[PDB]
């Protein structure tokens, strides 16, 4: 009314859930009133306070009965394995951040939406072709607030999208192939063992190998940039850094370009979500950043052979914090326009 | 003559035991039981991040694997009562799932169609003898049904502690194992199912303190040392390969040279001796249960009192596996 | 008045000391010497794999760089005797190269066109006063020409050992530090210039035993413990962050609770206390020289005899540097 | 030209490549190393030969003796001369020198090994200039006629890329392409952030703690090995935290339409002792220590068709240490035998 604060719940207080909670501390229009995971409050409070890659929490965390206090404010913790059994409404939760990795579909996410549950769900991952998929500052205008389940896309999509959109808007994209050189994640095995999803490569020791893997980010780009539907494909190489990633795109364009023209087009597209740098940085320099995507002008190529051009553009992203920053921008916007 | 082994559980220990058994003449694996898709299991047997490519060929066939041109049965039974080990001539089972680590549970393999004996790859409880081969396998009389092969750290610590005890007498001591990360640590910070706030942390990106039971339970293997040793671990970012340091008080005054000589005199197939200044990668894949490193010995004398430091390397994977395979063969043969 | 400082060796310790000096009113850096160019040094100050992006502005200039609006000269002279520190008014040099850590080598900075005093960022031998801030900085009178800030491990071990000695009396002890790899280890197996067959090995892929003098030389810092402590190191694959374990015999019987309480009572800006079950990444960037961890304490009693184990964390980079800069600030203020 | 018909090899520089070449030669019929020259203390070198973090313990025994090593019961002289002109290679029967120091990677510098009491032929373990033929064994070793004095064995990445690019060219024709190698860290990167002597602001960074972009010369120089591809390929690298083992991705346009199945079949048909083929979904640790110069991975192939136009992606693994060493040792033996 005079000071609206929408109540949010987090399902899955993992890497994305905990970092989203950290960022929400500085968002006036939303607050987290309930966390659901599979463990006790002491474990969750400890993992919020201490973070290997993202540093100590900015404030105080104190375990209480049934939850924990953050800077004095109590947050309820439950441990319900089934979303239909989470009584989100008890804590006034209107929007659930679905961050477990197990309910990333329209049908699975709407298990949160019932009389004693929530009203809307933001999936912290691709959610299928039938949910609106949003990269903040690339296509968040597709939201009208009436949606029940939306997707924040993947980390790679949030990196690739502003870069591919800038190529499309300035030069026109014919086709392209992407490789993301990506930090290992919690879905890879720490040492060689049976991967629950049957992936023979994620079965391998993730901090000791270059591990090829599939990704849908390029194949599904049309959900975010319709004019690029079907034009991009890609894959990943997972490598031994615990967070921090980079996306390379090799494309053919509808117009001839120079390296200088490509770089200038990216700089002109820079905003809170898409950064620009000319410094020769490495992955540790992007851990914790707030851009969804950080274009690196030092890696651009335009190769001309017999009058034909291949164009290579490269952008950094902290698959943790870059994605989380985008997710929280989208949540904040969605909450404000919600209906 | 050949000892025919069945392996229940095809994780790290089961797979490496299978690999090691291929190089030990007169021991063979004739059945594997594990709940995982055999296509995943075959791939994990073929390719190993730390232990290298499989020495030979592995193909999935209906009913099991073809390994080096020979069929090996692979089943997926949840209940040991339903594994007809005896069909494949299995006399002894390596119980390496973690789910049957007691006398009563492991004896489920001993049935009308089952095995005769079981070795658990974990502490086994009060009615289960704990054996470190070449330190106390003489305790076996062959009438046992279920025994334990102890833990990887116990197999490293035991011959070193036994040599100190036999030569000089141990009063007390504290152990620290600087230990590779393992599968029970999280790859990245996240809720640990066992409730351990330190195993919850990214295991390949941190020095992680943790508890260990090897020193406090050493009396099961060396009864003279009951209650005399305590210990802890620091888990660090190598994917296999570990080192145990022991600081002890002794009943006799000693010199560094006398300590090193006692260790060399105790060397055997299970307890190696080196004077080369090696590092952890140099012990990946070794078949000693413990490799004493004379370059790290200290004897500190202050005001007539001595603290003694002895250090042994172990591949927490292959050193322990090699010890289990020695114990499997010996236990099966005593009948 | 503000004392002008020079840094020889703009390495891990040199750059982090520079970063901390930005927040110290009593000293300022007016000259850096290394073996490279300003572009390289400015880039390495800006971007730091383990300690994060620089807090402020950095711009390359001719002959140096501008940090937070202030130019600092950068030179490339490999021999200390040839560094004209006096041209930039430098009075005290931080000797942080790793190559000049003795009184005779460090005093080459002190001459008519050089500096007046040197702080070696490392053990510097038995003939230089060796200071762990908040354990023995009172030994300084300001007239010294060369002093040592000791090692990272000494700064971790000293307040912990001193608390045991003050409360209970130490008979003897052995220390192991489980320590991050450093720039002196090889990235991949190859000839180590110092001849160390273990530092020759790939440092981010091995547990690497190594000698350390931190315990054996504790008597330079805590004279009553001279000769009572010895130790060694295991270098392991983290790029910074370390932990020191000490196993000791004491002059009186203790409990775990009494040991932990004595450490808590000794806590100050240099010696922290925690009861949280932390891991090494949690101490990267801290400003304590030593962070005692009560969760790791043991007191083992067997047949009436006790072995006591106490454990303290340290960021071998930022913990040491925070101590070094406290010592430099104090030394500069009392300097004669 | 030894009476006993054994190819006698000298190694200048006992770094990673020199030590692994020595190791490989122990199992090569009719080839032996009879002299090693390196400035380092032989006790350090012997220890590094015995114990190897990524390539395992030496197969046999190594002992220091006066003037050299005894390796598996055989003496090998080890000297420490700074100048090739002062290495009397001929005294140890050495016909061919593996020049692996990085300090003599040109025709006139490497020819300092060829003198009155020196060697007859030199193989440089690096790009070597352009009065120096560049040889990837089993791709273009047919360019040697035996009259050459100094040749180059190219680089590790070139030995990976060459058979893969050659198979595309021979079967389909290459218009242009871009390569990225996701590559193990190497000894020229810093273990922790610090000044890089070569001036590379990215190699200055902690190599086992970062994804590190870097330039590479293999694609731009491919014309030295495959002349018809001169000017057609460019590339770059991402160095990542594994201590050995690398992978090369190539995205190319071709002169005719292809399918994934046709591309993979063409690679399988091109397989030989230097270029392997796999359909197993392996990871980098699985290729450590292999003897192929390049191992094509059919699981990673893409052929993307959009509005009738195709981009083709092909990927090959290599142990940037042992794959390259294996190729160098093949080239050493072959060059020595045609030189006679
Ligand atoms: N880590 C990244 O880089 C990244 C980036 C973008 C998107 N994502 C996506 O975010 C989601 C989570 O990824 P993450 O890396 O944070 O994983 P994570 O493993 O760190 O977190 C998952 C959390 O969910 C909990 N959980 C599992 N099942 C649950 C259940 N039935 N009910 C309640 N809690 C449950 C787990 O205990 C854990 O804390 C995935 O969909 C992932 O694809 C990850
Ligand atoms: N954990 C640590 O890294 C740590 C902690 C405490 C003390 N120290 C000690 O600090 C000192 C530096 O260690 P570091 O880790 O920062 O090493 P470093 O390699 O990061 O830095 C050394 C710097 O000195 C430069 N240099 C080398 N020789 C030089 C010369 N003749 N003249 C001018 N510059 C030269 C180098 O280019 C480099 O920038 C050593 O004495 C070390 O023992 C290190």
């Amino acid at each position: 009314s005079v000071d609206m604060v929408v109540k949010v719940g987090i399902n899955g207080f993992g890497r994305i859930g905990r970092l989203a909670f950290r960022r929400i501390q500085n968002v006036e229009g939303v607050e987290v009133t309930r966390i659901n995971d599979l463990t006790d409050p002491n474990m969750l409070a400890h993992l919020l306070k201490y973070d290997t890659t993202q540093g100590r929490f900015d404030g105080t965390v104190e375990v209480k009965e049934g939850g924990f206090e953050v800077n004095g404010q109590f947050v309820k913790v439950s441990a319900e394995r089934e979303p239909a059994n989470i009584d989100w409404a008890t804590d006034g939760v209107e929007i659930v951040l679905e961050a477990t990795g197990f309910f990333a579909s329209k049908e699975k996410a709407e298990q949160h939406i019932h009389e004693n549950g929530a009203k809307k769900v933001v999936i912290t991952a691709p959610g299928g072709n039938d949910v609106k998929t949003v990269v903040f500052n690339t296509n968040h205008d597709i939201l009208d607030g009436t949606e029940t389940v939306i997707s924040g896309a993947s980390c790679t999509t949030n990196c690739l999208a502003p870069m591919a959109k800038a190529l499309q808007d300035n030069f026109g994209v014919k086709q392209g192939l992407m490789t993301t050189i990506h930090a290992y994640t919690g879905d890879q095995m720490i040492l060689d063992g049976p991967h629950r999803g049957g992936d023979l490569r994620r079965a391998r020791a993730g901090a000791a190998n270059i591990v090829p893997n599939s990704t849908g980010a390029a194949k599904a780009i049309g959900l975010v940039i319709p004019e690029l539907n079907g034009k991009l494909d890609g894959a990943a190489q997972r490598v031994p850094v615990p967070t921090g990633s980079v996306t390379e795109l090799v494309a053919t364009l509808e117009k001839d370009v120079t390296v200088e023209e490509v770089n200038a087009a990216m700089k002109a597209a820079a905003n809170d979500s898409y950064g620009y740098t000319e410094d020769p940085i490495v992955s540790s320099d992007i851990v914790g950043i707030s851009y969804g995507s950080l274009f690196d002008a030092t890696q651009t190529k335009v190769q001309t052979v017999d009058g034909n051009q291949l164009v290579k553009v490269v952008s950094w992203y902290d698959n943790e914090m870059s994605y989380t920053s985008q997710l929280v921008r989208t949540l904040e916007y969605f909450a404000k326009i919600a209906k």
